[PDB]
C-alpha cells in the first residue's frame, strides 16, 4: 500500500483567517477532514455552521439553478474531488469544543444508532467518502466501552450503504486518537481497530500554557540528557499502539502547522511565566508567521524537534522546521506507518518552505501516496446539483 497525506480543513477558517477550500493544494493530499460537525443529545449529528458549510456562494455558484442545491465549502470539497480522483473527503464530528456532547448519546443503543444513522445521512447527502470521529477524550471505562459500540454502529451503517450500491466504493471510518498514555491506556485499541480504516495519531500539544516548564510540544523521541524538556514523545505512543495490537500501517502520524510559545524563560526545559501573544490567540503562532524577528532557531535532529528563542525577550516558541519535518518523514518511512496528518490547512507556508510538501517528498513524492479512487456517485443525495456531479 502507499502512504496517506491527511489534512484538516477547519470551517471557521473562511472568516478571519481568509482561508477557503480553493486555496488547498489538492495534489499533495489523499484525505481532507472537514471539521467539525456537532452532536445533539439524542445522537443526531448536524453541521455546525450552515453559512460556511452549505449556504455561502463562491464565484461560480449560480442563483437560479433548478431544484434543491448545496453551496458553501461542501460544494468546494466536491469540486476538488472531481479534479483529483485520488482525493478523499471525510466529515469530522466532535473536536475539542464539541467533545462533551459524546457521552450521553454514546451511552445507549438508541443514541448510537441515531448517531450512526444521521452521520451516514450527511455523508451520503453531502458527498463525503467517509466519517471521522474526534472524541477528546473518553473519561472512563464506560465511555471507553461505549466508544467501541459507537464505532461498531457506524461501521455497520457505512457497510449497509455500500451493500445497496454494489458497484460503488467502500466508505471510510477514522478517528483522531491521543498520544498521551493516561488517555490511550483506557481505550480498547485492539477492539476499536476492527472498525477503523486508519488512526490519526495526534502527536502534538505535548507541552503548553498549562505547564510549569517549557518543553517540546511534538517531539518524536524523548531527551536523555535533558528529560524535563520532553514530558512526552510520539515514539512512545506508536510503540504502545503497536503492542496493543494496532498495525503500524494503519497509524497516521499527526503533525502541527502551528507553534506554542512560552514567555519569560531561559530556554527549553526551564520555567516560564505567560505565553505572550499569538497570530490569532495568545500562545499559539501559525507556522507561516515563523520565524519572528530577533529569534534564533535551534533544531534537534536526534529527537526531531526544533524551536525559536529570542534572547532579548526571553521568548520561546516550539514549532517544526522543514528540516524537522524531514526527520518525522524518515520516522514514518522507517516504521512503515500509514502516513502523515496535519492540523491545520490554513497555517502552512506555500512552496519550498511548506512542511507538508517536505514530508510528502520525504515520503517519496506523490507517486508513493496511497492510490485509491474516491467516490463521485451519490444517487441518494437530496441535492440535485450534487447528484448530477456539480455540472453547472
Amino acid at each position: 500500500g502507499g502512504f496517506r497525506s491527511v489534512v484538516y480543513f477547519v470551517n471557521w477558517a473562511i472568516y478571519g483567517r481568509g482561508h477557503n477550500p480553493q486555496d488547498l493544494k489538492a495534489d499533495q493530499f489523499t484525505h481532507i477532514l472537514y471539521a467539525f460537525a456537532n452532536i445533539r443529545p439524542s445522537g443526531e449529528v448536524y453541521l455546525s455552521d450552515t453559512w460556511a458549510d452549505t449556504d455561502k456562494h463562491y464565484p461560480g455558484d449560480k442563483w437560479d439553478e433548478p431544484g434543491n442545491n448545496v453551496y458553501g465549502c461542501i460544494k468546494q470539497m466536491y469540486l476538488l474531488k472531481k479534479n483529483n480522483r485520488n482525493l478523499k473527503t471525510l466529515l469530522s464530528i466532535g473536536g475539542w469544543t464539541y467533545s462533551p456532547n459524546f457521552k450521553t448519546p454514546a451511552s445507549t443503543e438508541e443514541g448510537r444508532k441515531k448517531f450512526a444513522d444521521t452521520s451516514l445521512k450527511l455523508m451520503k447527502d453531502l458527498g463525503f467518502d467517509g466519517i471521522d470521529i474526534d472524541w477528546e477524550y473518553p473519561e472512563d471505562e464506560k465511555q471507553a466501552n461505549d466508544f467501541v459500540l459507537l464505532l461498531k454502529a457506524c461501521r455497520e451503517a457505512l457497510d449497509a450503504y455500500s451493500a445497496k450500491h454494489p458497484n460503488g466504493k467502500k466508505f471510510l471510518l477514522t478517528i483522531a486518537s491521543p498520544a498521551g498514555p493516561q488517555n490511550y491506556n483506557k481505550l480498547k485499541l485492539a477492539e476499536m481497530d476492527k472498525y477503523l480504516d486508519f488512526w490519526n495519531l495526534m502527536a502534538y500539544d505535548f507541552s503548553g500554557s498549562w505547564d510549569k516548564v517549557s518543553g517540546h510540544m511534538s517531539n518524536v523521541f524523548p531527551s536523555t540528557t535533558k528529560p524535563e524538556s520532553t514530558p512526552f514523545s510520539s515514539d512512545k505512543a506508536v510503540k504502545d499502539y503497536i503492542k496493543a495490537g494496532v498495525p503500524a500501517n494503519k497509524i497516521v502520524l499527526g503533525m502541527p502547522l502551528y507553534g506554542r510559545a512560552f514567555a519569560s524563560t531561559d530556554g527549553i526545559g526551564t520555567s516560564f511565566n505567560g505565553v505572550g501573544g499569538g497570530s490569532w490567540e495568545n500562545g499559539v503562532w501559525d507556522y507561516k508567521d515563523m520565524p519572528q524577528q530577533g529569534a534564533q532557531v535551534t533544531e534537534l535532529e536526534d529527537i526531531a524537534a526544533s524551536y525559536s528563542y529570542d534572547k532579548n525577550k526571553r521568548y520561546l516558541i516550539s514549532y517544526d522546521t522543514v528540516k524537522i519535518a524531514g526527520k518525522k518523514a524518515e520516522y514514518i518511512t522507517k516504521n512503515g506507518m500509514g502516513g502523515g496528518m496535519w492540523w491545520e490547512s490554513s497555517s502552512d507556508k506555500t512552496g519550498n518552505e511548506s512542511l507538508v510538501g517536505t514530508v510528502v517528498n520525504g515520503l517519496g513524492g506523490t507517486g508513493k501516496l496511497e492510490q485509491r479512487e474516491n467516490e463521485l456517485s451519490y444517487p441518494e443525495s437530496v441535492y440535485d446539483n450534487l447528484k448530477n456531479g456539480m455540472p453547472s
